[PDB]
């Protein structure tokens, strides 16, 4: 019964590494590897589901300040004309909200020159297995970074070597999430990422 | 044998919550090695994502409770003329506020006494026995009496919260467990809250099913 161990010592690096879609072996037998793998499959099954539903928490959550925060924002625009800067304030502060929620959100979701053709519609462009949505997040979140810190031009750029898909701007939580997801995103294609500021992913 | 029992424990133990546990025989030169190996890994895994979870989650709902104490000073900067204003808005803070306490209290209780069996007409006649309500039940299944709890108590806050009138609580048997909850209000159009997304996960952490028709049945495992 070592072949049998060494499958499902497989299994549980297949599962380990995010891979909830591969076929757990030798369900089929009444010995004490069978109920081991049983519990795999159903592990697998319980993560699956979790990880469909990783999102909902803090959807749900939006969800629910959605109306409330609505109604402020409703309230906001039958008060007087003195106090304008406290409802431009407010209004400020539920912007925030959503920033904070949204970036969260997305972080917690986590052909090249066909996407990054896509996020263009200043920008400056220099064109030569994947997740289109996950590939076009990044870009948004680096063309962001690059237009928050750096001051005028943002340069996004393709190429080839062996993926590379670069942003570089002109400058000198929040934006470190954003960092993070990017750094999600192209850890999940077995990428790598790249500084020198110019932000250069490998594919 | 006796290794593969044990790992077999210790991984049950990993399954139902408990991803503290020490992993035993990682350090052998057979299979057995390998095996333990593998299941560490799948445990270091889980653990660190539960922790960055639990950690950013926790980040980010104090992040949110900053700019909402920034309108709520804001209210009190008002105008006479506008009190009625800064009333209601209070009144939309206090409930964001109730929502976002409501997401750390469930995010607060991880995991206790990891999974026993319980008996479900017990469970849901606790959480009857808090807040019209009609009972049509129907039975021991292996669980976490607080969650399931916590389950039952959002579907019926729900419940209350969109259905005009009653609600019904049901249990039964299929090849093993249902229950469900029904309202008198409008359901999800012709063609979700945080307390719902809640029970969602609550129901997928027992290897469940949640199943919408409005009327919330939630299935679980028995043997």
């Amino acid at each position: 019964i070592t072949r049998p161990i060494i499958e499902l010592s497989n299994t549980f690096d297949k599962i380990a590494e995010g891979n909830l879609e591969a076929e757990v072996p030798h369900q089929n037998r009444a010995d004490e590897i069978g109920i081991l793998a049983k519990s795999i499959e159903r592990l697998r099954r319980s993560l699956k589901q979790l990880a469909d539903d990783r999102t909902l928490l803090m959807a749900g959550v939006s969800h629910d300040l959605r109306t409330p925060l609505t109604r402020i924002r409703l309230a906001t625009e039958m008060m007087s004309e003195q106090d304008g800067y406290l409802a431009e304030s407010i209004n400020k502060d539920i912007e925030e909200c959503n920033a904070i929620i949204e970036q969260f959100i997305d972080y917690l979701r986590t052909d090249l020159n066909a996407v990054l053709g896509e996020v263009i519609a200043e920008i400056e462009t220099a064109l030569y297995k994947m997740h289109p949505l996950s590939i076009k997040r990044a870009v948004a979140n680096m063309v962001v970074n690059a237009a928050r810190y750096g001051n005028g031009w943002i340069k996004v750029s393709s190429g080839t070597e062996p993926a590379w898909f670069q942003v570089e701007d002109d400058g000198p939580s929040g934006t470190g999430l954003g960092l993070a997801i990017v750094q999600r995103i192209v850890d999940n294609h077995n990428g790598m990422l790249e500084l020198g500021l110019s932000i250069r992913a490998w594919l």
